[PDB]
């Protein structure tokens, strides 16, 4: 049965990925999330192995749920007749980076950087697993608040990763790169690099650095918090106009600004508990 083995509990939210419930699983009491999509809201389709057509969102997310990692796993989907309906772990307490950063402010550089270290942790893992996600953004990672875990979501507008060009872009425009606004043209990992320092700027300012088109394009970065000169530096080199002078995620992870990272359960007791 579809709710027999769910107790759904109130709505989390809604908005363009559909609506998203906390649940419960009756067998053992597991935490979940339940996301509902309209069959007709649902642009990007793939097959599974077996011969079923399902929406790409479960194809890529069966890619990244094996084994442990900051992303949140897929435990079960159906299909209705007009909807397909994504059973998802639920971090418990749980709140996104949006509503975190909305809360308290532009992050201390050293939960910042623990922060973005498991971003960027997450995000290796998926292009391991040959997914990319392409909507980066505060909003699209929740922190488990006793763990001190970031968990990415929503991969609704993500894509199997590929070394040719993306000429499709369906996430978040303020987070997305000069060379698409410009020439409706990308590559998935200087896109996604790109995404990495606006949040690492949202991080440490409190905001994005970008509003308008024209902003994105000419990609001068102001500062209205103090933040480090090499945090500053590291912000500027992931959002550099052209592609080809962005970090590659190892370059990142080696920058100086990302030395001596703490660990999650450091981070929540310092930090967040």
């Amino acid at each position: 049965p579809l709710e027999s083995q769910y107790q759904v509990g109130p709505l989390l939210g809604s908005g363009g990925f559909g609506s998203v419930y906390s649940g419960i699983r009756v067998s053992d009491n597991l935490p979940v999330a339940i996301k509902h999509v309209e069959k007709d809201r649902i642009s990007d389709w793939g097959e599974l192995p077996n011969g079923t057509r399902v929406p790409m969102e479960v194809v890529l997310l069966k890619k990244v749920s094996s084994g442990f990692s900051g992303v949140i796993r897929l435990l079960d989907w159906f299909e209705r007749p007009d909807s397909f309906v994504l059973i998802l772990e639920r971090p418990e307490p749980v709140q996104d980076l949006f509503d975190f950063i909305t809360e308290r402010g532009a992050l201390q550089e050293e939960l910042a950087r623990s922060f973005f270290w498991q971003v960027l942790e997450a995000v290796r893992h998926c292009h391991n697993c040959g997914v990319l996600h392409r909507d980066i953004k505060d909003e699209n990672i929740l922190i488990d608040l006793n763990r001190g875990e970031l968990k990415l979501i929503d991969f609704g507008s993500g894509a199997l990763l590929k070394d040719t060009v993306y000429t499709d872009f369906d996430g978040t425009r303020v987070y997305s790169p000069p060379e698409w606004i410009r020439y409706h043209r990308y590559h998935g990992r200087s896109a996604a690099v790109w995404s990495l320092g606006i949040l690492l700027y949202d991080m440490v300012c409190g905001d994005i650095p970008f509003e308008h088109d024209e902003e994105i394009i000419g990609g001068q970065v102001f500062f209205r918090q103090r933040v480090s000169s090499e945090c500053q530096h590291l912000i500027r080199w992931c959002l550099a106009l052209r592609p080809s002078d962005r970090p590659t995620f190892e370059e990142i992870q080696n920058h100086p600004w990302m030395q001596d990272v703490l660990l999650p359960q450091e981070t929540a007791e310092i930090h967040l508990h």
